[PDB]
């Protein structure tokens, strides 16, 4: 119905007037980031819109953002919004809820440490090595590369070396079963007609999980459970994620299933997202040389010619790190933060009622001119030691912020950046007669190149 | 979805670019007239529109109208869209389809012949006689008179003694369970909340069927299933609708459950129907005194001064006929007429897909400029034996056509009639201070006043 569409109304919230059963939907027809940048430019600090009949609070003002995401996360804003049909993924980290969810943090976070993470750097250097003789043949041959390809198959390989022990070349082991699975697990397009129709009718999730009809593929899924099962009666008995779990589990404790859930939820959170930033970081490199030549310098300097990069080297290429932080300000590909209110909440004057979805529009604000310059021109030097305090980091928000917030962004960010040495040590990358230029985005649910980036790689 | 609403684009048909799930349900913000109206000045003779997922074709060629109401009324068109949910009342002869619809319209048919008509005229005349007295004092204390409360309850007076044989003065005994119970079958607004949803989700209403909810008021019909046994239980052993239909059944013949359905279906169809109007010929009699006072006459003539109406004198009453007809022209309750493509068909040029919903739209036909000059006035003069030959049968529709119009019509007409005849006897109706002039239209889903006529009455 509508009985929910007057509530903006009722509270002084502007917004897009919501259609009958629709809501707003319809206002996603170029996307998440057009509507947020268009429904922000026109209503201003906040806004009120309807998915369906599920309201949704937008803010904008870095103080909310805060209290939202960090000071009142455990409070009120634990859980992002309801996501189903699902079955046993229910328990993954991302879609657990409350007490649940803050169990499976605690359980997961020595995991993500980075001390783990260093011990972690000679298995996704050796995929490093893999990426760079995948890169040097199909370069030596002249043809232009596309890049989800080469990186997208890096990013399986580091999942599957670092999560459960599989070392697979996975571009040239494309029918390997273990690929064929997991190479399924990408990002949800929400926009897509089954997530739309779910949006608008969302009294049939139930309907679906009782006949246990999933969005995470059965097939997939079964086929991982079954893996590591084997895998962990190969290890019991006779430096990856599954053996910390493994660890961990072995004492209120990580459960069989509750583990694969996680292994799986991995896989999904980091395997599409790593490979998307990777294509838009070198679509900026190509498209601005001087930059790409500057990291290439000081790649060069820190690791006289391409001595093969550390752990502590990693973390003393600054250029490295502007670099990969202004690509992530460009394309925040989480696009929106959300947070549901658990109960009624005034915060900073406002109040939220019970059951409202607080969102957090990343993509909008890291575009929004009022606290960039130019913030269309792709400017490393945003993030320079000097002009870097200037950030605020509730408008900045990448991996997101609080308690909730991306708990492999440290492993995501060295895996990329491993990654971006090996591959500027060896080559150089330049754009192609068929490089879209300027980049244009999906007009659909996910943040991606409308076209594959494709580039013509050049070996040094 | 909207896989179905590329289907008129597809047929080179015009129409209201529909939205995802709604279709074009958000023009009937103004009711069906105004929506039908309005898209046949804006497409001309054929339009295509969805009213959810589902493809409704307007037509308004009257060899085409001849083509469905007529021609291939049992080959195609044999019936109304599907309607639900409903429990038992699926057999009543409205709601019925194919064999089952072909095999109850038989049945019934006997029942309203002009020579059964004829023998019901007195308990009709009866009720008149009841609506004149109620009328008489509820004028000689001089206030301003609600019709649909006088001629709603001579509506109900007349079904009961004419169809159960329940003699029951409704006006005066308003809390006789049995008047409390069939006052409840009032016509279905599908404008209203609930048929909205069920039309954009019409995959609802299985699930509601299995759980036995029904858009017939289960009280209601429970109390007239046991009323109807209790009388069958009365009459066996020891000249109504019910009689009729007992004695048809004692002979492929009407069952229990059935005979039931169609007692209450006739209530549904004929109570607020009638009532209706005779409301709306009352509001043209009293705002054109000459019509009035002519009609006064032509009575009098017929049945010098208060002579009482017979079935014979009825039918010799010209003017009677014309005020009547011409009332129905601007007033067609129905609004529309409705028929499903039961298989692909090709009439008069044009393919039809099965399961399209083919319509006509009465009431905008009724008042087109192209087929009636002046149509918004109310002028009877249009029916006069002289003017009559004029007017094409599939544009003036007030009942339908073909196999499957109104079975009731006669009845209708003539219980009309006698009341009318009566009432103008003895009264004459003006124009109240707070009369509504001219006649405003509700908005709604029904044809109907938006504010109840109320009518000066002064006794002659
Ligand atoms: C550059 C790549 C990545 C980006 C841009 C990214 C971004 C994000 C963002 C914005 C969130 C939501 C944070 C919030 O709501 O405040 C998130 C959540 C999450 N991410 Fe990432 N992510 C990336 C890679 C990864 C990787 C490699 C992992 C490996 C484990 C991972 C695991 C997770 C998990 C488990 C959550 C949910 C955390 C929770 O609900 O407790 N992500 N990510
Ligand atoms: C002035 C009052 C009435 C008007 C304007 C009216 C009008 C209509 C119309 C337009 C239809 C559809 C015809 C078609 O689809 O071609 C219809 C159907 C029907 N009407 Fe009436 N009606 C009235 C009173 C009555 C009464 C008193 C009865 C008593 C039995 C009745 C019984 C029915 C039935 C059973 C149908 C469905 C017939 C079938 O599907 O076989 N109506 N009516």
């Amino acid at each position: 119905g509508t009985h929910s569409h007057g509530l903006f109304k009722k509270l002084g919230i502007p917004g897009p007037t919501p259609l009958p059963f629709l809501g707003n939907i319809l206002s996603y027809h170029k996307g998440f980031a057009m509507f947020d940048m268009e429904m922000h430019k026109k209503y201003g600090k906040v806004w009120g819109f309807y998915d369906g009949q599920q309201p949704v609070l937008a803010i904008t003002d870095p103080d909310m953002i805060k209290t939202v995401l960090v000071k009142e996360a455990y409070s009120v804003f634990t859980n992002r919004r309801p996501f189903g049909p699902v079955g046993f993924m229910k328990s993954a980290i991302s879609i657990a809820e409350d007490e649940e969810w803050k169990r499976l943090r605690s359980l997961l976070s020595p995991t993500f440490t980075s001390g783990k993470l260093k011990e972690m750097v000679p298995i996704i250097a050796q995929y490093g090595d893999v990426l760079v003789r995948n890169l040097r043949r199909e370069a030596e041959t002249g043809k232009p590369v596309t890049l989800k390809d080469v990186f997208g198959a890096y990013s399986m390989d580091v999942i599957t070396s670092t999560s459960f022990g599989v070392n697979i070349d996975s571009l040239n082991n494309p029918q390997d079963p273990f690929v064929e699975n997991t190479k399924k697990l990408l990002r949800f397009d929400f926009l897509d007609p089954f997530f739309l129709s779910i949006t608008v009718f969302p009294f049939l999730i139930p309907i679906l999980e009782v006949l246990n009809i999933t969005v995470f593929p059965r097939e997939v899924t079964n086929f991982l459970r079954k893996s590591v099962k084997r895998m962990k009666e190969s290890r019991l008995e006779d430096v990856d994620f599954l053996q910390l779990m493994i660890d961990s589990q072995n004492s209120k404790a990580l459960s069989d299933l509750e583990l694969v859930a996680q292994s799986i939820i991995f896989i999904f959170a980091g395997y599409e997202t790593t490979s998307s930033v990777l294509s838009f970081i070198m679509y900026e490199l190509a498209t601005h040389p001087d930059v790409q030549q500057k990291l290439q310098e000081e790649i060069d300097a820190v690791l006289p010619n391409k001595a093969p990069p550390t752990y502590d080297t990693v973390l003393q290429m600054e250029y490295l790190d502007m670099v990969v932080n202004e690509t992530l300000r460009l394309f925040p590909i989480a696009m929106r933060l959300e947070r549901v209110a658990k109960k009624d909440v005034e915060i900073n004057g406002m109040f939220i009622p019970k059951g409202v979805v607080v969102m957090i529009p990343s993509y909008a604000l890291h575009r929004d001119p009022k606290y960039w310059t130019e913030p269309e021109k792709f400017l490393p030097e945003r993030f320079s030691k000097k002009n870097k305090d200037n950030i605020d980091p509730y408008i900045y928000t990448p991996f997101g912020s609080g308690p909730r917030n991306c708990i492999g962004m440290r492993f995501a960010l060295m895996n990329m950046k491993l990654a971006l040495i090996r591959v500027l040590q060896n080559f150089s990358f330049k754009p192609s007669k068929e490089t879209q230029i300027p980049l244009k985005l999906s007009l659909g649910g996910l943040l991606q190149p409308e076209k594959p980036v494709v580039l013509k790689v050049e070996s040094r």
